[PDB]
Parts: C-alpha cells; sequence; structure tokens
C-alpha cells in the first residue's frame, strides 16, 4: 500500500520573516499518523498549536496566515509546498515567531530541509482526496478551479500587461507524471514590483526584504543581475504557491487545479468551497502502489 510519510529525523534552520523583518527559528519535526501539519509557536507561554487546515486561514491579501485566535503563523505556503511535493504527511513546525522565515524567497530551501531530515514510512495508508466533479471560485476576472483528472496536475495562467512580461510565456500546466516538482518547480522564487514593493516598504511592511529573497521588476525589467532561475519562473513560483495553499485541505489531492491570476485568497476560497460539498469529491486509498495514477 501507499504509506504515510513522516521525517526521520528533526531538523532546522534559520531566517528573517519577509513581512516582519524578524529573525526567527524554524524547527521541523516528525509526528505521528494522522497527524497532518501542525504549527507550534515555542515563543509563546503557553505554546500555542495551529493545525494547518483550511478552515484556520485568516488573511490572505499578502501571504497565507494561519490563526488561532490571537495568535497567528505568517507565510506558510513556501514551506507547505515542499511539504506537499515531497509528500509529508504528518510533520511538527515549530517557530519562535510570527512568520516562517522567507529564505531564498522558493521552496528550495525546505526541500533541503527535508531531504536532509530523510523521510520515513508509517505503518497506515496514505489518503488521497480525489475530484469527483468540478469546482470553481472567482472575484472579478480572477478564477481558481478544481478539476477532475487521473493524476495530479496544476495548470495556471497569469495574465500581466507591463512590458516586462510581453513575449514572456506567462502560462504553464505541469502533469506531475514526468514533472520533478523538486527540479522544476521548487526552486521558482517569489517576485514583486517596485511600486508595489515601495509601498509596502514606506508603511514599514516587507521588512525582510531583499534582492536576495526576491525576484525584482518594474514595467519594463527584471532587476535581480543574475535575472531568472527557470525561463518561466513567475508562473511557476504561482503554481508553488498553489500547490502549498491547496495542501491545506490535509491530504494529497487526485485531480487538477487551473489558476487564472488566482491568488492566496481564491486558493483558500476554493479549498472551503470543495470541503463543503461531499458530492464533488472522495477519499481514497491505495493498497497496490501499481493501480495509483500518482507516485511518490
Ligand atoms: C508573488 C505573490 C503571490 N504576490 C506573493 N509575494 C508577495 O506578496 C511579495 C511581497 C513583497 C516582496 C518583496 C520585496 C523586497 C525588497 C527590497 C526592499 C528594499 C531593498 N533595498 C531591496 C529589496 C516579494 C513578494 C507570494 O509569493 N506569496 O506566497
Ligand atoms: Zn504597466
Ligand atoms: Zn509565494
Amino acid at each position: 500500500m501507499i504509506k504515510q510519510r513522516t521525517l526521520k529525523n528533526i531538523i532546522r534552520a534559520t531566517g528573517v520573516g519577509l513581512h516582519s523583518g524578524e529573525k526567527v527559528y524554524l524547527t521541523l519535526k516528525p509526528a505521528p499518523v494522522d497527524t497532518g501539519i501542525v504549527f507550534s509557536r515555542t515563543d509563546l507561554d503557553p505554546v500555542v498549536e495551529i493545525p494547518a487546515r483550511a478552515e484556520n486561514v485568516g488573511e490572505t491579501t499578502m501571504s497565507t496566515t494561519l490563526v488561532k485566535g490571537d495568535v497567528k503563523v505568517d507565510t506558510v505556503e513556501h514551506l507547505l509546498s515542499a511539504m506537499a511535493g515531497l509528500g509529508i504527511d504528518n510533520a511538527y513546525v515549530e517557530l519562535s515567531a510570527s512568520e516562517v522565515p522567507i529564505m531564498d524567497g522558493s521552496a528550495g530551501p525546505f526541500v533541503f530541509l527535508i531531504q536532509s531530515a530523510g523521510l520515513q514510512e508509517q505503518e497506515a495508508a496514505k489518503k488521497f482526496i480525489r475530484i469527483k466533479r468540478e469546482v470553481s471560485v472567482e472575484e472579478g476576472d480572477k478564477r481558481a478551479v478544481f478539476v477532475p483528472f487521473d493524476g495530479f496536475k496544476v495548470s495556471f495562467e497569469i495574465d500581466f500587461d507591463h512590458p516586462v512580461f510581453r513575449g514572456r510565456t506567462q502560462q504553464a500546466s505541469v502533469d506531475f507524471s514526468s514533472t520533478s516538482f523538486v527540479k522544476e518547480v521548487s526552486r521558482a522564487r517569489t517576485f514583486g514590483f517596485m511600486r508595489d514593493i515601495e509601498y509596502l516598504r514606506s508603511q514599514n511592511l516587507a521588512l525582510g526584504g531583499s534582492v536576495e529573497n526576491a525576484i525584482v521588476v518594474d514595467e519594463n525589467r527584471v532587476l535581480n543581475e543574475d535575472g531568472l532561475r527557470y525561463e518561466d519562473e513567475f508562473v511557476k513560483h504561482k503554481i508553488l504557491d498553489a500547490i502549498g495553499d491547496l495542501y491545506l485541505l490535509g491530504n494529497s489531492l487526485i485531480g487538477e487545479f487551473r489558476g487564472f491570476k488566482s491568488g492566496h485568497a481564491l486558493n483558500n476560497q476554493l479549498l472551503r468551497t470543495l470541503i463543503a460539498d461531499k458530492d464533488a469529491w472522495e477519499v481514497v486509498t491505495f493498497e497496490d502502489a501499481r493501480t495509483a495514477p500518482i507516485s511518490y
């Protein structure tokens, strides 16, 4: 059978919060079967735990935030994307502050942490959510969709008209039958436009931002000295974001996500909308891995 997975060992890293600019200690720890991913604010007294579930998401305008009462964990999506991509079902995530460190702006550093810790198979069937009916949400011209698909696929389109994006592909369709999350998605960095970053900084936000952890673009150019890591890095980062935001479902997906100019807010709305309609999905397990449309 396809088994649940956790970490073999505890592993640590340090970094700064993109939004807060605050140095933070990050710890990833093994967890028992059926735990899911649970964040813990170990700086607080008492320590506060927040399960990484769609219903615990708070504000989403900037990054995906988990909340419990007055306690938050900001910017969970890049770490969760790595968890999702490597098939980690169960883990504790300990933080010394209210924001996951931004690291290099991608999921690469978290893939390295997970691969370094090692993967541990557990004696329980891994549960998948299979999309049975297409479900969609929209806001203005933005749209996010789950579509039935025998496998796991993420498609995305962005539609920037600024000169810097002219001629760029702005679309990608990743079928993970034949695409490596690690090699072809995980290192795509977050990005921002100068005018937007200036606005944030003017308000004493984005205090951890630097050209070392974000792609900076203006109307016409990519400003980073060495340009892009992937030819289509922008849309690949939107896919990275979607994979992490989607993992708040708490299980891997059998289906296709399609995003059109969408972000964290529609991603979470899509999850809550899916969860609420039991005719649109079912939980499946695979007693024979060979019969599965996916592979970890
Ligand atoms: C792409 C998204 C989905 N919109 C989203 N990214 C952000 O919202 C975002 C917000 C701020 C920054 C930034 C910076 C910077 C700087 C800087 C300031 C001063 C100096 N002297 C040098 C550099 C990057 C990304 C995201 O990935 N969510 O997961
Ligand atoms: Zn423009
Ligand atoms: Zn992102």
